[PDB]
């Protein structure tokens, strides 16, 4: 199946006009051991961000806007890029905004990291129903020398 | 000569245990570059913080609480810290707080990088007075989405 993952700072501010005020190394952790060897879907701006494809995942960046890099998929529709990850376990949806807002309702589970970050944002995460989705994992942690703020790692369901 | 390398928050805040609230690519860029292949004095909390020893750089840790590692070099002073770089043309000093004010006064070089982050914290890089240092590199930098806040690198000779 499909299934998104995210970390959102207050009032599910995912994204700024510049880089996230934070260093959480952990979550960086949590993102590879659940993205790791799984097709990923990101968008050009999400692409643009990270810098270098992905190790061990498959690619596949979206848009209507043509191809820059030999190395990743690159997809035009969203149909279009649920078959480049072809016959898999499940699919990882990593954003942002646009990504997460039309794939969201094909999408049977979540991947939230929540972090105490009240930040001004350019981008949010859709409005995922509280009671549409079950929590079947929940982890708290504080800032520690490694990691700026606190954060609640948590995987929902949909019911 | 010892030299002292820092960043700087408003006020000249600097991290004190947790990591700090910023994500700077190009400070760790400029730091590596002014540090490498050069012994680095740096106090417990950092150590923590960096979580490993830094490759091509003789990492001396100042602490009077016994040295929990066999890599790295751990001393008990600041006329021992000294000599276990040898007779090197740069020793860097990372930090931090106690670290810093322990060594300014043998300073003959500051490597700085003044961010925007409005960060609350209880240590400060100690007050260097601008008629005892002179101002020479000084170049700013916009955030990006790499970059988090705006920065600058500044170099004060002391005078
Ligand atoms: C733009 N970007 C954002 C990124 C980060 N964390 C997330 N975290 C969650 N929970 N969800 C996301 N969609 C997400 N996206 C990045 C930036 C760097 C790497 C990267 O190199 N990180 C590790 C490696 C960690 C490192 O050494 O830098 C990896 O291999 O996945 C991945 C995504
Ligand atoms: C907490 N810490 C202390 C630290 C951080 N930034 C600073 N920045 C400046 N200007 N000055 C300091 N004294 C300083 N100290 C760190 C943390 C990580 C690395 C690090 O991972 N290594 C760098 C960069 C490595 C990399 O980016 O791959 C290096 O010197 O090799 C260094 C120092
Ligand atoms: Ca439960
Ligand atoms: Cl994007
Ligand atoms: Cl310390």
């Amino acid at each position: 199946m499909i299934s998104l993952i995210a970390a959102l700072a207050v009032d599910r501010v995912i994204g700024m006009e510049n880089a996230m005020p934070w260093n959480l190394p952990a979550d960086l952790a949590w993102f590879k051991r659940n993205t790791l060897n799984k097709p990923v879907i990101m968008g050009r701006h999400t692409w643009e961000s990270i810098g270098r494809p992905l190790p061990g995942r498959k690619n596949i960046i979206l848009s209507s806007q043509p191809g820059t890099d030999d190395r990743v998929t690159w997809v035009k529709s969203v149909d279009e890029a649920i078959a480049a990850c072809g016959d898999v376990p499940e699919i990882m949806v990593i954003g942002g905004g646009r990504v997460y807002e039309q794939f969201l309702p094909k999408a049977q589970k979540l991947y939230l990291t929540h972090i105490d970050a009240e930040v001004e944002g350019d981008t949010h995460f859709p409005d995922y129903e509280p009671d549409d989705w079950e929590s079947v994992f929940s982890e708290f942690h504080d800032a520690d020398a490694q990691n700026s703020h606190s954060y609640c790692f948590e995987i929902l369901e949909r019911r």
